[PDB]
RNA sequence: AAAAAAAAUU
């Protein structure tokens, strides 16, 4: 149980929206819960629901009736009414009542509060509602996919996109809703695995060069097929198939496995020798290597020329950045272009004909629900220099001209490592950029003052260290090292690696195709970082336009866990939690930790949050009364367990630090990860080529939760496609915000965010959080174990209090 | 890595 809403806002202009939510009315009654288990019992879900499937159909008379139960194609069966079964274990399936749920409940939860909305009617709820679609389509999470029909859009590397939606039923303010976005994802091409390995591996011709691949281009190969589910071609329409768990690094030709007998002996034999003997296949390919499948003790090798990857796969595995791009341009559309196909989408389900959708007598509405929310004024900043110039946001985005830094940092002494060939980037080209940074940064009160103390060329990723050490034994009050990169490099991580945690040093990358080109606003941009890593300050929110909480000292927190891609799971998941160290507020630090992979709890949160409250102590002189603490979205179903241990980890950080230290606490969780989707009613308020919502629309009633503190606010201006209004989920306040104040609070911190003059998606604390644990993935590349993880994610005392992350 | 937004038996 959450803390209750205390009311709703009252600021801001009002303005009309349409949401992708549904309005769902059920009936007031009883609906019956039984369990099946189905022998053997690790089959996929699609099989379940077809052993179902023919069940309900077959035994109508027997135990069916003329009823039609709805299945989650596990264990979850539900009827209407009553199955003639009592309470018996019914018979390779059974099926045994299990108990009662009540939507009479459910509706009661959502009109009085007194309860927990509760969670197994509508779970009921939702299985009916989206039972015919798992039958006539490919489930994924809470989403629905089919197979291209009218369209192809391949990625490259055997991929392609496929185009679903998403769907689910949610308790809002005075409705179930029924939330509908449309969709696109990331399947593996059905094709042949020698294919899909010259498509991973770019080879156009597979029969030019009969010979085994390289060591990279089997780790490349493998680690994108590891995985994977492949079916046989050399049977004869059987097509068994199989789980690739590795590739051997012998071509078939040489690798063996121990051939059984039929006495039970064991003989070696080759792969590539066992299928002649065995299927009269004489390998076209026996210099390409085998796959393993199943176990990796029960020796079970296929030649990639026997197989296919099977149809219907999602990539989970992350995509490369053409890949995304590519994606992007396919699936992305206008707000306006979004809530079309939405609609669409919605006329052409048809719900309401929906015979299981009927049998439950579920009613949904076709249009999307109307919806009024609030569009929050911004709040101004303030800029240093002799002028001390305001800025005042205007849709989201306001710009440096003609205003220096809050607290601009002077460069004196700098150097430049540049590892592009020095033919890509010669001296003079290299002195242009500098003589064009150096007339920005004077613009911007952060001078760098004459000529770099140290410009040398250098190549690949072994040379940053012995630079990085020169430059430190000799220039040991050096304030800033620019690294010129050629594109994506593996000497990145190096960099960062060296100066952030082995040496503590700040560095500046820029690519070479930026220092070639330079436009006014990117070397701008690079000032606003540049500025921060020094310990300076870009701009302060204008003090007066502040919440009361500022009355007193103030931490702000932002928390973020990232976790192992899809494959590693030896790989730690990167606790992250920053902190504010002033009052305005805009410096930072940084706490970052390694942990059990998948691990979604921050374990070691009450130290880190203790090491925070004393560096701002050490910095301000004070004791925070508050802390507000911003945690990024994590899975629902665990949440109450995350809640009462993060709760209580940073109760327990104060508690240990004093006696009588009692700070109240904010707990808000932020998602961006969800569905909901905000449109302009009125075609005229739409903003930009994208037609969004304006930045700082706020939505606290309608869609939000039915009793609890939650609402969405759009910090951001929508650049490109649909917008995604971030989601705060208040889940413990000691502090007594009003909606209006936390609200306010919320988006004024949206635009503290260093690194461009933009209200951001979610607050800084938030942001740099994200930062801090992808940084931290950077310094454990590596090119006892648990505790070389934990070193190699230490950064150096000397930028250890620094915005490094910026 | 200027930056934000943006789709996710063998």
């Amino acid at each position: 149980q959450a803390p209750r809403r205390p009311g709703i806002g009252t600021v801001g202009k009002p303005i009309k929206l349409l949401a992708n939510y549904f309005e769902v009315d059920i009936p007031k009654i009883d609906v019956y819960h039984y369990e099946v288990d189905i022998k053997p019992d690790k089959c996929p879900r699609r099989v379940n629901r077809e052993v179902v499937e023919y069940m309900v159909q077959h035994f109508k008379p027997q135990i069916f009736g003329d009823r039609k139960p709805v299945y989650d194609g596990k264990k979850n069966i539900y009827t209407v009414t009553a199955l003639p079964i009592g309470n018996e274990r019914v018979d390779k399936v059974s099926i045994k009542w299990l108990a009662i749920v009540s939507w009479r409940m459910l509706h009661e939860a959502l009109v009085s509060g007194q309860i927990p909305v509760p969670l197994e009617s509508v779970q009921a709820l939702d299985v009916a509602m989206r039972h015919l679609a798992s039958m006539r389509y490919t489930p994924v999470g809470r989403s629905f996919f089919s197979p291209p029909e009218g369209y192809y859009h391949p990625l490259g590397g055997g991929r392609e996109v496929w185009f679903g939606f998403h769907q689910s039923v949610r308790p809002a303010m005075w409705k179930m809703m029924l939330n509908i976005d449309v969709s696109a994802t990331a399947f593996y091409k059905a094709q042949p695995v020698i294919e899909f390995m010259c498509e991973v591996l770019d080879i156009r011709n597979i029969d030019e060069q009969p010979k085994p691949l390289t060591d990279s281009q089997r780790v490349r190969f493998t680690k994108e097929i590891k995985g994977l589910k492949v079916e046989v071609t050399h049977c004869g329409q059987m097509k068994r198939k199989y789980r690739v768990c590795n590739v051997t690094r012998r071509p078939a030709s040489h690798q063996t496995f121990p051939l059984q007998l039929e006495s039970g002996q064991t003989v070696e034999c080759t792969v590539a020798q066992y299928f002649k003997q065995k299927y009269n296949l004489q390998l076209k390919y026996p210099h390409l290597p085998c796959l393993q499948v199943g176990q990796e003790q029960k020796h079970t090798y296929l030649p990639l020329e026997v197989c296919n990857i099977v149809a219907g796969q999602r990539c989970i595995k992350k995509l490369t950045d053409n890949q995304t791009s590519t994606m992007i341009k396919a699936t992305a559309r206008s707000a306006p272009d979004r809530q079309e196909e939405i609609s669409r989408l919605m006329k052409n389900a048809s719900y309401n004909l929906d015979p299981y959708i009927q049998e439950f007598g579920i009613k949904v509405k076709d249009d999307m629900t109307e919806v009024t929310g609030r569009v929050l004024p911004a709040p101004i900043l303030q800029y240093g220099g002799r002028n001390r110039a305001i800025a005042t946001p205007n849709q989201g985005v306001w710009d440096m001209r003609g205003k220096q830094f809050y607290n601009g940092i002077e460069i004196k002494v700098w150097a430049i490592a540049c590892f592009a060939p020095q033919k890509q980037c010669r001296e003079e080209v290299l002195k242009n950029f500098t003589d064009q940074l150096r007339k920005i940064s004077k613009d911007a009160g952060m001078p760098i003052q004459g000529q770099p103390c140290f410009c040398k060329y250098a190549q690949g990723a072994d040379s940053v260290e012995p630079m990085f050490r020169h430059l430190k034994n000799t220039y040991s009050g050096l304030q800033l090292i620019i690294v010129i990169l050629p594109g994506k490099t593996p000497v990145y991580a190096e960099v960062k690696r060296v100066g952030d945690t082995l040496l503590g040093m700040a560095t500046q990358c820029v690519q070479v195709k930026n220092v070639v080109k330079t436009s006014p606003q990117t070397l701008s941009n690079l000032c606003l970082k540049i500025n921060v890593k020094l310990g300076g300050i870009n701009n302060i929110l204008v003090p007066h336009q502040r919440s009361a909480v500022f009355q007193q000292p103030v931490i702000f927190l932002g928390a973020d866990v990232t976790h192992p891609p899809a494959g590693d799971g030896k790989k730690p998941s990167i606790t992250a939690v920053v902190g504010s160290m002033d009052a305005h507020p805009s410096r930072y630090c940084a706490t970052v930790r390694v942990q059990r992979p998948r691990q979604e709890i921050i374990e070691d949160l009450s130290y880190m949050v203790r090491e925070l409250l004393i560096q701002f102590y050490k910095s301000t002189r004070f004791k925070p009364t508050r802390i507000i603490f911003y945690r990024d979205g994590v899975p629902e179903g665990q949440l109450p367990q995350i809640l009462h241990y993060e709760l209580l980890a940073i109760r327990d950080a104060c508690i240990k630090l004093e006696k009588d230290y009692q700070p109240g606490i904010t707990y808000i969780v932020v998602q961006k990860r969800h569905h909901t989707r905000l449109f302009c009613a009125d075609k005229n308020e739409r903003i930009g080529k994208s037609g969004n919502i304006p930045a700082g629309t706020t939505v606290d009633t309608n869609i939000t939760h039915p009793f609890e503190f939650d609402f969405y606010l759009c910090s951001h201006a929508g650049i490109q496609g649909t917008s995604r209004p971030s989601h705060y989920y208040v889940l413990w306040d000691d502090n007594r915000f009003t909606a209006d104040e936390l609200q306010i609070l919320t988006y004024q911190l949206c635009h503290t965010y260093v690194r461009c003059t933009r209200s951001v998606s979610i607050p800084a604390p938030a942001y740099y959080a994200r930062l801090v644990a992808f940084r931290a993935r950077y310094h454990l590349v590596d090119k006892r174990d648990p505790q070389a993880l934990a070193k190699a994610v230490q950064v150096h005392q000397d930028t250890l209090r620094t915005m490094y992350f910026a």
